């Protein structure tokens, strides 16, 4: 089960900096990292994250929403988006 | 702390219609909901939820996403658009 995010409510550069830190976390989880642009959204795709790394890959988006004063959304397990990318 | 949610990938009839399920369960939680649209997407606040409620408000939105086919995400805790309306 793959986990889907978005970052948003600042410059890509800036957006880019407070992502950086959970794609370096999905990396050594092992996990497949997917990125796009939705406008002025930044979309991660997460793969090959087990449960337990998803809840603590959620845990630091949080982390970093407060960081930086931005907003992180995830897509809620049986969302028709998540296994139709 | 409010739940925010977003509901899309239908028209607007539709996305109403898996809604109004959750909107009804959330009002008998004694909590005030918000809607208002952004684009195609219908946007969810839901406040006056203690943590146990927002969990099985969360639940219900998996299973609307599941029954209609469509895509729920959910801001995650610490983003800054949850204490700035």
């Amino acid at each position: 089960m793959e986990m889907d995010i978005r970052f948003r409510g600042d410059d890509l550069e800036a957006l880019l900096k407070a992502a950086i830190e959970m794609i370096k976390q999905a990396l050594k989880f092992g996990a497949t990292i997917t990125l796009s642009l939705d406008g002025n959204d930044l979309e991660i795709r997460i793969t090959g994250v087990p449960e337990q790394v998803r809840k603590e890959l959620a845990k630091e988006a949080e982390r970093l929403a407060k960081e930086f004063g931005i907003t992180v959304t995830r897509t809620i397990r049986g969302s028709w988006s998540l296994e139709h990318h």
